[PDB]
């Protein structure tokens, strides 16, 4: 239901954040991507983004947490699209 190619696209997306390729997205890395996107999250915001999806509380987001976020975002999106369909 999440599909191989999607997890592969998620891994690839993950590496856009996990820039040192260390397997985790750290608030720095998120912050760096966020800023490259012209956003300017605060550490608190970044930390909080990391924190919401940091299932294991180790302070960074590893691929499985990332995938879970993305998977659920994907679910949520589909579910919102469905609701939009009904709206
Ligand atoms: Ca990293
Ligand atoms: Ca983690």
């Amino acid at each position: 239901q999440l599909t191989e190619e999607q997890i592969a696209e998620f891994k690839e997306a993950f590496s856009l954040f996990d820039k040192d390729g260390d397997g985790t997205i750290t608030t720095k890395e998120l912050g760096t991507v966020m800023r490259s996107l012209g956003q300017n999250p605060t550490e608190a915001e970044l930390q909080d983004m990391i924190n919401e999806v940091d299932a294991d509380g180790n302070g960074t987001i590893d691929f499985p947490e990332f995938l879970t976020m993305m998977a659920r975002k994907m679910k949520d999106t589909d579910s919102e699209e469905e609701i939009r369909e009904a709206f």
